[PDB]
């Protein structure tokens, strides 16, 4: 045993993904550590995607992971685009002349290739299907197929499709390692459904006005619950940014 | 992607019809784009009306865009009287004299002309009726028939009718294109309901005394909320006007 | 469109039974028009009663207009008493001599026909009970069989008594046309209630010392808001004068 | 309505029981009716009491009405003291020297004689008690059993006892018409209560250089407030004077 | 009967192994008699485990009794790590940093022996097989090779595998005295099952925020039910401390 | 008839044996004749040997009767012990210190004579076996052998071994006059079984929490159903309490 514990201490890995921007969430979850489902969730506009996706980039581009993103939702180029415009720290939704500027000026290839040039990011859509199957298929091709670290499934809102699916994601991490991160729309902790509690390692929920409150309403790793911190949406960057609330 | 994210980047158009009379209004939304559903909303007598007779009149006068204007509640006269003097800087309907005068002037039918003469303004009311699917193919033809680039829903006041309106309203906009602008009576976000909140793109609310407060409740698009700015009622000219507040 | 609005131009009715004593009321007002309900509010002892049982007065005498006076907390002798004073000029409630000089001297009895001798007024008290419908078929009675073109309740304190009662005369002011004018008893617009400030079409408030602010609290029809200006009570004729604040 | 004027006209009082001391004060009042409840209030030692008693003295001596005095505070002998005094222009309570000399004289008794002897004054004490209906029971009998015209209640200070018992006061006067006046200790109009301001019909303050300032508060009858006049305190005959300030 | 009853008396033993953390829980159930089957439920990730590891460390380390633990979920290297952590107040798999430092610092061997270096805990794993009688004889082996005096099940989830299970439990601990917690997983009483809630001897809830409330559901041999009080989880030491609610 | 109606009338015993503690219960039932079965029933560990238990302490207490208690499930020292602390109220199966301290003190033993000295209770347990008639003989024995006036079978729980039995039971009652009652394990009326229900003369249940509620589900004699009242458990004393509920 004394063996069989030793080797089990130095071979456990506690600390998985760091997160990014909210100082204070790493504290309450040490991370995404691999075969774990991560739920982001929150009401609709109130910021899911711009904090995934400010995660999968800093993943993909100075952790050095693989990361595949799953729309359901939008298109691929709604997507690029805004991971474009977040690398650059400018929203490209926003201007219609720096979207004309950047296209004339050369800057959006070279934005292109210095994001996407490389073998990092992968980018999947029309998932517009309402079968899992055909969803579970693809996310196991971008684990095996592209070696994706990261798994983001965006999105899903609240039967069986989301219970059976749940059950089919968090076996789909678990047994093959990956970092699944999933975006649920809540229209607290009941504020979800069975499966998507129960199979949910973690669950990180963003809170706003009625500033972002990061809430961490889950994490069986750790166990520690509360709010990990606060957050500030830069309107000009469409970053959010770490608070000092 | 890359030739699919450029053409995607040079074909969006952020930027719609520009609102006026509110310094910051278009900084916070960027204008109405075709699909959207605008809903103004405050209290009873808070000046929703003037507000928007004011956006259809720059619209499809200085915009050179088609304004069909849907009245539930008062007669096409009415609403005509109100453009007329609006147009003319003038207040019909608090100058028996003005009334009068304009008649035998001669200038009514001037006026009428200079404004109705064109194919820009299509008045309908007598939707008197409870029916949506009455008013929903009024609409449409509006939009196909007429060719109306902007319709104005006037209006609405807080089950299912208003649900399932705001359901179907959304529904037709989304698919056509066309600008739908509805004004909902109030008696903050809440302060309306499920669909109202939901399907609605952009939210308006003027607020007044207890000068005209404008507060950009929810903008899909933009995300950015907050107080626009400002506005001065004239009551001589009956023109909401940009403040220095 | 064009005859449906011109003939609708040449019909409107803007400007109602214009007020007296107070210079600027008209303004911010427009007088008062027929369907409307218009509400006279302030403290007790303040200055209501006075002030519409002049402008019934006035209304009565020079508009040559026919005015019903609903009375629900005093008696028909104490109306009359006020008008005829009031239309001597004289303070017969305060005066014991001019009481019993005018009775042998001859004077009431010429006071009482050259007020009421003719059709004009209609004095109608025992409606002490707190029933509204008792108290409709009173008013509607006063409105059909009596031609009154004007109706005062007097008065009302601030359930549904108020609401109903409020929302019941809403109706029959709209439907027969005539002017209802209630005065009620605030113990600011909030300083009364939903339907109170709600089916009332203009609300006038009277302020003092703590001369007689007239403030427009509120006017559907014109919008127009604010103080309207200030009268100056006449402690020897009862009368309330315009003043030069 | 005429006949109903008429009688009304020649049946009404509106001068009640004329106040004393004070120039001025019967012309913003017309004296103290029946069933009105007068209050009397001003600072501590700031003269109510001797201004109360002046007036009981005058009513019951030269108007020859029946006076009933109720004290909360102090005892009989302390008021009948007072009243002596006055009563002879003297301060008994000043002058150790007058008392003993007045008892050995005889002139005691012949001025206690030439005072209460007749069925004039009635002085009641001992409802040091914090109950309404004790206190409201003994009024009645006053009223009723001695009949008593005015009943002078000294004194109360500024809840629901306050509130209530204001409430049971002015239904007692009003409902049996006797005139009551009530001292109320002030530590403006603002400067009582609720129902202190509301039930009271005829409120007078004393003011005193921080001669004597008597200001009319309020008058329901009459509606005319302001200063009535100034009154000069007598410091050897215990007399408010008039003034000629 | 005398004699009879008297050794009797003096022969039955009333307090088992107390419990600890929890003041009060002792209280309601006079600790753990062998012979009984303690039932510790409440939902998952709700504190379960920490508890009854937290009770099994006291009673073979203070109380010097032999623990067995039988795992049927998770391994013994991971129960080992949870041990050694819990007694030396530190969270070993939360800190990446201290497993490391540990094992090179010589502190892990010096932990390891100091714990079970002894005779006194035996942890069993590898029930992975949904076999009861294999279960049983491993259970009755613990108890009769290893000399266990109390033995934890670890852990089950609410048939007759269940039913049967629960039946043979209590027939192994009532026929040989030894003291058997299982742990059971709750997704009140009824929360449970047949068996479950019918053969456990004392059921022992834990409730948290939706401190940890600690409820006594039911306990035989007192019949002391309901609340037996709080708990404070030490986020840092792992330990559930005794509260001051 | 007239004279056999008489002595009938006289003859006849409608009051038994009365009960305690639940105010209301000899309400309905009229306390327990001879001759009748009553069953006491409700779930395990819900307070039925307390209930029994205490009316036979006050039956053979105070109401001078003999109690035989027969005991199938529990032994005599066991049921001694809970006697002695019932009659010393005390809990000594709880305390392990008063037990012990109660033999030193020579307490038990002065306890023990105090209680069983004298030829009232008749405590037999040993029919661990399954046989009705050696059960049938014991009870005729202590009926006519030892005069017991009342018989407490404890326990049974829910064929032919209750059928039979339950028949075989009310015919020694019937016949003997005895007053026996039988505590029978429910895991409402049907709760039961056909003799269960259909022998026993009088049935009462207890309810609790899911302070017990007394609920008369069956009453021959009387007829009267329903909820004789409420009891409070002292935790403390051991003793069931009329409640206040
Ligand atoms: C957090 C935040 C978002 N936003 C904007 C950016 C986007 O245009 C919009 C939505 O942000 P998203 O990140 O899309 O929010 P969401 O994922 O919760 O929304 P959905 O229900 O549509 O899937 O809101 C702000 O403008 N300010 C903010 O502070
Ligand atoms: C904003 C504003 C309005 N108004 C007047 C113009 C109109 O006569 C009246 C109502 O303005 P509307 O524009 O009709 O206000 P609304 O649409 O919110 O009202 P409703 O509930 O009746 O649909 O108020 C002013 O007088 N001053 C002002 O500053
Ligand atoms: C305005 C005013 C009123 N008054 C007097 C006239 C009346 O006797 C008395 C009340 O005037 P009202 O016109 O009766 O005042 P009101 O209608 O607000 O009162 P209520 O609560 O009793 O219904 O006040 C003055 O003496 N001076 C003034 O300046
Ligand atoms: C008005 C006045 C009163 N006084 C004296 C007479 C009395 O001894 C004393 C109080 O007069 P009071 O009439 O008792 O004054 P009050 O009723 O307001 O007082 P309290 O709070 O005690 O009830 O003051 C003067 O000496 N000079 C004056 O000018
Ligand atoms: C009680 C408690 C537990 N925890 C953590 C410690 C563990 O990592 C995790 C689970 O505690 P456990 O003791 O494992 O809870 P459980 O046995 O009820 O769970 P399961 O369904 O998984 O068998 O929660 C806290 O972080 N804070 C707390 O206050
Ligand atoms: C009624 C009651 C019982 N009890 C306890 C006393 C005993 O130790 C235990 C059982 O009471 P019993 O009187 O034995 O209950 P029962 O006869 O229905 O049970 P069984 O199925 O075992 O034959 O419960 C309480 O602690 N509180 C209470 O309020």
């Amino acid at each position: 045993m004394r063996e069989r514990i030793r080797e089990h201490l130095s071979s456990e890995e506690s600390v998985g993904l760091l997160f990014s921007g909210c100082t204070g969430i790493n504290d309450k979850t040490l991370g995404a550590r691999g075969g774990e489902v991560i739920m982001v969730t929150s009401g609709s506009g109130m910021g899911k995607s711009t904090f995934v996706r400010q995660q999968a980039l800093q993943w993909g581009t100075a952790m050095g992971k693989k990361v595949g993103l799953a729309m359901l939702e939008e298109s691929v180029e709604e997507t690029a685009e805004d991971l474009i415009g977040l690398h650059n720290r400018v929203r490209l939704r926003q201007s219609d002349s720096l979207k004309r500027e950047i296209i004339e000026n050369g800057k959006f290839d070279q934005w292109f290739d210095e994001l996407f040039g490389n073998d990092t990011f992968h980018l999947y859509d029309s998932f517009a299907e309402a079968e899992t199957d055909r969803l579970l298929a693809k996310l196991a091709y971008m684990r095996s197929g592209l070696g994706c670290d990261v798994i983001i499934l965006d999105h899903i809102s609240i039967r069986k499709m989301i219970d059976n699916l749940m059950t089919k994601l968090k076996g789909f991490a678990k047994s093959t390692g990956v970092v699944l991160v999933v975006i649920c729309h809540l229209k607290t902790d009941l504020r979800g459904s069975g499966a998507l509690r129960q199979l949910s390692d973690t669950i990180i929920a963003l809170e706003r006005n009625q500033l972002v409150l990061v809430r961490i309403l889950k994490c069986r790793f750790t166990g520690d619950t509360g709010i990990a911190g606060y957050m500030e949406y830069n309107k000009e960057t469409g970053w959010l940014e770490p608070s000092s609330y």
